[PDB]
Parts: structure tokens; sequence; C-alpha cells
């Protein structure tokens, strides 16, 4: 890929990694949606085990997302990015930030269940 | 909430399971990419193309950054206080696998930089 293109991934690892990130992102979103459903069950049952297990899964997703965030922020700062690339890294950052926010919202709710 | 906290033979957490499968796939991909870059290093040896050299370095640098991140992450998971045997085995193996890949990357980088 010429260094001069502005409309594509110029590096093969960049493309491969975005692609790994996006799949991971949709999976996490889906897991969060499943945990929301489980929070609704928790609301009714008050099961200490469900509560604990939801908290554990939220903590692992959070850790992973904090890791991806750090990685993507750094990539966004690169000095050699074309517009396409910088856009993509910046959008990944925002997407992670929203997911982290949603996790933390759900965590608050779960902790608040009186089991 | 399903898997009992006393299982020793399986992932007890859904996100652990999900991310680890996703990690193994990625490792194989990175391995294949390193293999492709080695091939390209051989071409570089003959042609001495500055652009090929620069591009291989760039890709190596991106793969290294990603692998050092994954290494930090996996080391940390391996230090969890609540792991069963199956989980610890998996995290610890992931850590070793990442280390080997990082070493291979760095070896390839040395060779590339040495192309005049």
């Amino acid at each position: 890929v010429p260094r001069g293109s502005e409309d594509k991934w110029r590096n093969a690892f960049d493309h491969m990694l975005m692609e790994e990130f996006e799949e991971k992102m949709d999976q996490i979103e889906h897991g969060l949606l499943m945990l929301s459903e489980q929070y609704k069950e928790l609301e009714k049952t008050k099961s200490k085990e469900l509560k604990e297990q939801i908290l554990r899964e939220l903590t692992i997703a959070e850790n992973y997302l904090r890791g991806a965030l750090k990685f993507m922020q750094q990539e966004a700062k690169r000095t050699d990015l074309n517009m396409f690339e910088r856009y993509n890294f910046e959008t990944a950052v925002s997407t992670i930030e929203i997911l982290v926010k949603d996790l933390a919202e759900l965590a608050k709710k779960v902790k608040a269940v009186k089991s």
C-alpha cells in the first residue's frame, strides 16, 4: 500500500487488529446485554451467587476494556497516520469509552441489589 | 451465574472463556503474519528496498506494541487470587506463548535493521 493513500489501512497489522478489535467489541456488547438480562433476574431473586457472578464478569470485561482503551489511545497518538487511520483509532477509543460507561452503570445497579 | 465456583476443569467465567478463545485465534494470526514478514525479509535481503525495510519495521513495531499489551494483561490475570487449575494453566500458557512471539519478533527486527 502506498504511503500516500489517505483512504485505507496502509499497514497489514493495523487492519488485522482493527478487525480483531471490532469482533471483540460486538461480543462484549452482547455479553453486556446478557448481563443486563441477568441483572433483571437478580432484581427478583436476590441471589447472592448471581450477584457475585455478575460482578466478576463485569470486572473482567472492565479490565479487558481498560487494556484495549490504553492500546487504542496510544495508537490514535501516532504521528504517522493518514486520515482514515486516525479516524478509525479515534472512533475505537470512543466506542470503548461508551462500553466502559455502560459497564459501570450496570455495576452500580447490581451492587445496589440487596442480597 | 451457572458454573459452580468449585469446578477445577473449566472456565468458570463467561468473559474469561470468550476472551481466551479470541486470544488463541489472534496468536495464530500473529504467528502467520511473522512468517509472512520473514519471507519479506528474504526479499529485502536481495533488493535492499528502503520501503520494504521501513514497512516491515512498521508492522513489527505494531505487532510488538500489541503483544506487550497482551503480555501485561495476561500476567495480571495469571496473578488472580481466585483461579482454578484449568484457568491458571490457560493464563500461564498464554503468557509463555506471548513471550516466545515477542522474542521471535525482536530477532526478526534485528535482522531487518541490519539490511543495508
